[PDB]
């Protein structure tokens, strides 16, 4: 059950923040196969939110995915986009080029080619890319997945033990739950 205070804290932080990458196997596991993200959402106090931010440093398409995610966030389509990009990469192994990124985004959302091309570079998406890169530095992010609670506690992924997905998930969420208490 381990975690470390970050310094300095982030003010006005969402209750839970997770920095992740579509190239990060444990991120794939948290989101898509082990139900850790879901178990965390399940202990969110009323009114609190979990927000996910993509990190650019990892992999060939790092920056393109971050911008694609920025677009998802602007459009309120993170749910379908998250599932789509993990399937495309981890599962199907067909995320190699910038055209792939746009193709998967369009297929998941139904957005048109022309709207994607105009939107992907919109001021609002530009802002959301800025925000992701800004917060990477403020939270002191060092890798992925990096889960932060109330802008002050960084969960230590490497401090949990279990023989099963089910115990691992429960113990990870138990610690997040504890840190959300108040």
């Amino acid at each position: 059950a381990e975690w470390e205070s970050i310094t300095p804290p982030v003010v006005d932080a969402p209750a839970v923040v997770e920095f992740f990458s579509f190239y990060c196997p444990p991120c794939y596991a948290f989101s898509q196969t082990m139900g850790v993200d879901q178990a965390i959402r399940h202990v969110l106090p009323q009114g609190s939110r979990m927000v996910k931010y993509h990190v650019s440093l990892l992999g060939p398409l790092g920056h393109e995915l971050t911008r694609a995610w920025a677009l998802a966030m602007v459009m309120k389509e993170t749910d379908v986009i998250e599932k789509a990009f993990f399937t495309a990469g981890m599962v199907e192994k067909r995320l190699h080029s910038p055209d792939d990124v746009r193709r998967v985004f369009m297929s998941a959302t139904g957005i048109s080619r022309g709207e994607y091309d105009r939107s992907i570079k919109s001021p609002a998406v530009n802002d959301m890319v800025a925000l992701q890169e800004r917060l990477f530095k403020e939270y002191g992010v060092r890798g992925t997945p990096s889960v932060y609670v109330r802008g002050r506690y960084h969960i230590n992924n490497a401090a949990f033990g279990a023989f099963s997905v089910e115990n691992f998930r429960s113990r990870y969420a138990a610690v997040v739950r504890k840190l959300l208490a108040g």
